[PDB]
């Protein structure tokens, strides 16, 4: 029915989804700086890796969908070159920590306790030259990715594209991890017991 | 036959046991609130659009149901006809303010009051407090993982979403794909980002 052809959603996946390695223990991820690259040590597995659709991330040059995982923070550890890292907005409930001159994000921290990813940095693991992270499973606030310049009439070649990839497209989160934001807000609210 | 089991999902009672159809060149009715005597009225002199059920904290359910049933009328349709006096703004600073009868705790109309807005010109209605048949049927559900922060438990999602899907009423954690790419659209059409 729907013409696929020449649709591009981030070049992680482009030509299908890389699987993860069972038994994967981390690696290193570097920004795009030819010389004292900022480096961070990921010591774990990452969870929950999509492609994303918000404007507030970082993407690759000519990219319409970012592709950003979650690991917990204990995992993640600053190499070399902290000093070239700047916040992109310090405002922001996630803080992306940004290097000075490349301008690519090497994690994004949740400092409020009460948060619901408290405990969890935002990693994009395509910065790392080692395979084997988890893979992404769905895609992410599809429909935001007008509010960067993508014509409306694009949008249905874009989701059944995103869908023959295997990742449900979805104008939220997914809803397993929907369902534990609101879960999360619920606890601290009182309308749920604990 | 069937893979989720989905007996004693109720999500409102307009959806439960049935949903009633729109009727040819159906040109409104009357909203009523719950007070026995001397109700708030309002009429909603046009047919209206994007019925959904929507699981947000915000919306009015009667008592007992887990999702509210909300439509979208242009705001020249509606005319509130007795008891203004008995109504007041929920949260005068929501994006959409709710006006409510202070006796019996219905919403009678939503109205967007910044011109910025995506659906300014839009107000909201439960088409449910018409004793009218013909309405706009509801087309899906909408912040549907929101019906845990009223303290329904996640555990029960998975019957809920199905049982959605049994009535038709595709389960979304957002509004629909097209009332989230309007949304979008507008939004950049606004910033720039977007031609014209
Ligand atoms: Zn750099
Ligand atoms: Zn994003
Ligand atoms: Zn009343
Ligand atoms: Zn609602």
């Amino acid at each position: 029915m729907v013409d696929t052809s020449g649709v591009k959603i981030h070049p992680a996946v482009d030509n299908g989804i890389k699987p993860a390695q069972p038994g994967f223990a981390g690696g290193t991820l570097h920004c795009k700086c030819s010389t004292n690259p900022v480096r961070v040590a990921v010591r774990a597995q990452t969870a929950h890796n999509h492609v994303c659709g918000c404007t507030k991330c970082w993407k690759p040059e000519g990219a319409i969908f970012s592709q950003v995982a979650v690991v917990g923070r204990d995992a993640l550890e600053v190499l070399e070159g902290a000093e070239k890292l700047e916040i992109v907005n310090a405002e922001a409930p996630i803080q992306r920590h940004r290097c000075r001159d490349c301008g690519v994000h090497m994690y994004g921290r949740i400092e409020n306790r009460d948060h619901p990813f408290y405990g969890l940095d935002f990693v994009h693991t395509e910065l790392s030259d080692e395979d084997g992270w988890s893979a992404p499973e769905f895609a992410a606030f599809v429909s935001s990715i007008i509010e960067s310049g993508v014509d409306p009439s694009r949008m249905e070649a874009i989701r059944a594209r995103l869908r023959e990839l295997g990742l449900e497209p979805y104008d939220a989160l997914s809803p397993p991890l929907m369902d534990a934001i609101a879960t999360h807000i619920a606890k601290r609210s009182g309308a749920l017991a604990a």
